[PDB]
């Protein structure tokens, strides 16, 4: 059995959804930009026109006031866009953003968010806003191990999360932005990766989610409150090692 640096984990096979590890999997804290994936689930469950043009807007995101970002407020991109840059760069106000375009309103987005979590038997997650600042915005390695799960049905988000850069172009006014992947694994070539997802906040440590491929065995992985920007990293190289190979390494 495997130590982790972090302050939980769990690995699950996703053939039989058994468990390959856990460490403190029910440990409730707050998950940061983990909660991306729920956002973009609750888009797509609706079938909203990816297509669509929208404005950013952060209006009803208290979490969101002072916080900085390069997304411009009242400029325009696709709800596609907005989906990407939540995704592959935890960009808060595209995230923020979607919640603002949804049938029923803002608050109905966060209903569906709990609506969700409640459905796939995540039953010590809570969600009161889209983007993951808040630090109400709790769960457990064992509930986001069912996200993971549940996001094999939507093959867009898992396209999404794994891409490893683009050039994003905004209208009103017309600007382009830099974006790029928070997961650096997207990048190297032993590693086959078919959803990512980080995040980090001071009371969420950081976090990471990835559905992947270690020896033709898919998996789900989770780790959560890393404190050092690589020990979440180090963490899943080493329990991927384990995994493969069998030799317990020691936490450095």
């Amino acid at each position: 059995q495997p130590q982790i640096a972090s302050g939980s984990a769990m690995i699950v096979d996703l053939n039989t959804n058994k468990v390959i590890y856990a460490s403190h999997p029910d440990l409730v804290r707050p998950i940061a930009s983990i909660t991306k994936l729920m956002t973009a689930m609750v888009v797509l469950d609706a079938h909203l026109p990816l297509d669509e043009k929208l404005k950013v807007d952060i209006s009803h995101t208290p979490e969101m006031k002072g916080v900085y970002s390069r997304v411009r407020l009242n400029s325009e991109i696709s709800r596609k866009n907005m989906l990407l840059l939540a995704l592959m760069s935890s960009e808060n106000r595209a995230a923020a953003s979607l919640a603002h375009h949804y049938p029923g309103g803002y608050d109905a987005f966060i209903r569906a968010m709990n609506a969700k979590a409640k459905a796939l038997g995540m039953n010590n997650t809570r969600f009161v806003e889209p983007t993951g600042l808040s630090i109400h915005n709790v769960s457990t390695a064992r509930d986001l191990t069912k996200l993971l799960i549940a996001s094999k049905q939507y093959p867009l988000i898992g396209q999404l999360s794994t891409t490893r850069e683009e050039m994003a172009t905004f209208a009103n006014p017309a600007y382009t932005l830099p974006f790029r992947n928070t997961n650096h694994l997207v990048y190297r070539e032993n590693w086959n990766i078919q959803l990512t997802k980080t995040g980090f906040t001071n009371a969420a440590g950081h976090c990471l989610v990835m559905r992947t491929v270690f020896n033709g065995k898919p998996v789900a992985l989770v780790v959560m409150d890393a404190f050092g920007k690589y020990t979440h990293f180090a963490d899943a190289s080493r329990l991927r090692t384990w995994i493969e190979t069998g030799k317990v390494q020691p936490v450095p």
